[PDB]
């Protein structure tokens, strides 16, 4: 009863995540043109962030997922410091609009994690007693 139950919530709170993460990696197109638009010569940024995008992508785990948005977050971060040498951007308004869905997204993230890694904690704690302990969403060394 309780092992489908609490696999299930484990899966759906998943869910919630993968679809931010999935938002967070298809923004990602039209920052990358709006950035390019003022600031060509900031290839490295650029790379930078397609590079997570990939990996976010890519990721095949709850571990290799984290790690990959924590690398995006980053390279975002990055992003806003350097914005400030371009003042145009930093005042575009498609720019604005799409740093505020990305921090929204984050912000989301956060709050879907906990609910994800206490659903992890319960079901991993009732199956030490087709069942497989779940990771959780945190990013390693
Ligand atoms: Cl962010």
């Amino acid at each position: 009863h309780h092992l489908v139950s609490l696999e299930q919530e484990v899966q759906e709170k998943y869910s919630q995540i993968q679809n931010q993460l999935q938002r967070r990696a298809d923004l990602i197109p039209n920052l990358v043109e709006t950035v390019k638009g003022y600031a060509a010569h900031e290839k490295e940024i650029l790379e930078e962030i397609a590079n997570a995008r990939a990996k976010l992508i890519g990721a095949k785990t709850p571990q290799e997922s984290a790690q990959a948005d924590a690398e995006l977050s980053s390279a975002l971060s990055r992003l806003l410091a350097i914005a400030e040498n371009y003042p145009n951007l930093k005042a575009d308004a498609n720019f604005r609009q799409l740093m505020d869905e990305l921090a929204g997204t984050e912000n989301r993230i956060a709050v879907a994690r906990r609910d994800y890694n206490e659903a992890v904690k319960k079901y991993n704690t009732a199956i030490k007693k087709g069942f497989e302990e779940k990771q959780y969403f945190e990013a390693k060394p």
